[PDB]
C-alpha cells in the first residue's frame, strides 16, 4: 500500500513494480538461492512508447509474471532490456524476455561470463565498456562501468531525466550488515569503484541498490563502508 517492498509482502513467483520518478519504476521479486530467500530489484524506464528493462526478476517465472506486471500497470511494450552482470538474479529470465520480442543486452563481458557459469546469455553485445569510468548512452539511460565491485563486469545505470542512479548489486542499502554475495567480488577494488560512481554521478537525487530499499547518495558511502570491513 505504498511503501517499497519487500518479501513479506512478495511470495517467490510474485512481482510488484514501485514508481521511482516521471518515467521510472523499479520491479521487485524474490527468489530461494541455497535454502534462503532474497528480495532483488531491476529498473523500468518509459522509452517513448515503449519500455527499457534492466535486469530480469531472478527466474524464468518471475520474469515471466514481470512481463505480466508491466502489461497490467504500465501497458507499454518492454522492446529491450539490459543485464547489469552475469549472475542469475540479472540474467535468469533472459530466455522468457527473448520469447517475448524482447530484444537483450550486455556487455561482452558479461556474455562470456554467462555461458562460462551456465547462465542464460544476452543476444547482443554491448561495446564501449570495457575500461572503468566507461559510458554509453542506451535509449533514456546511460550505461557506466565503474570498475570491479560485486563482479568484474558490474554496470550501473543513470536516468539523466529523473537523477536516479541504480547502482544494481555494486551498492548496497542502508540497512546491510555485510557485502552480501560475494563470491564473485573484487572487494580491494570495489571502494575504488564506488569512488568513481560517486564523482561520475554526484547529482543523483534516487539510489538504488541491486538488493533492498533505494535511497539517496548515502547508500554509496554505505556500500564502501560495509565492503571495506567486509575485507578486514
Ligand atoms: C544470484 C546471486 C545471489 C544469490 C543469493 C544472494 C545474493 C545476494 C545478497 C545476499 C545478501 C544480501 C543482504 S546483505 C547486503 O545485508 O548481506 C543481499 F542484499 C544480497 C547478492 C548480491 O549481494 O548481489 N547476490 C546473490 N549470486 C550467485 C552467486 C554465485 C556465483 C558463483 N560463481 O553470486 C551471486 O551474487
Ligand atoms: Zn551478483
Ligand atoms: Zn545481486
Amino acid at each position: 500500500s505504498g511503501e517499497y517492498p519487500t518479501v513479506n509482502e512478495i511470495p517467490v513467483g510474485e512481482v510488484r513494480l514501485y514508481q521511482i520518478a516521471d518515467g521510472v519504476w523499479s520491479h521487485i521479486a524474490t527468489q530461494s538461492f541455497d535454502g534462503a530467500v532474497y528480495p532483488s530489484n531491476g529498473l523500468i524506464v518509459r522509452d517513448g512508447d515503449e519500455l527499457l528493462l534492466i535486469d530480469t526478476a531472478w527466474g524464468a517465472k518471475n520474469t515471466a509474471a514481470l512481463l505480466a506486471e508491466i502489461e497490467k500497470q504500465i501497458g507499454l511494450p518492454v522492446t529491450r532490456a539490459v543485464s547489469t552482470h552475469f549472475h542469475d538474479d540479472r540474467v535468469g529470465g533472459v530466455d522468457v524476455l527473448r520469447a517475448a520480442g524482447v530484444a537483450t543486452y550486455a556487455s561482452p563481458s558479461t556474455r562470456r561470463l554467462a555461458e562460462a557459469e551456465g547462465n542464460e546469455i544476452p543476444t547482443h553485445s554491448l561495446e564501449g565498456l570495457s575500461s572503468s569510468g566507461d559510458a554509453v548512452r542506451f535509449g533514456p539511460v546511460e550505461l557506466f562501468y565503474p570498475g570491479a565491485a560485486h563482479s568484474t563486469d558490474n554496470l550501473v545505470v543513470y536516468v539523466p531525466s529523473a537523477n536516479v542512479l541504480y547502482g544494481g548489486c555494486a551498492v548496497h542499502e542502508l540497512s546491510s550488515t555485510s557485502a552480501g554475495n560475494v563470491a564473485d567480488a573484487d572487494l580491494a577494488e570495489w571502494p575504488t569503484s564506488v569512488e568513481r560512481i560517486q564523482k561520475h554521478y554526484p547529482e543523483a537525487e534516487v539510489v538504488i541498490p541491486g538488493h533492498g530499499l533505494p535511497g539517496g547518495l548515502d547508500l554509496l558511502q554505505h556500500t564502501a563502508n560495509v565492503v571495506k570491513a567486509h575485507k578486514n
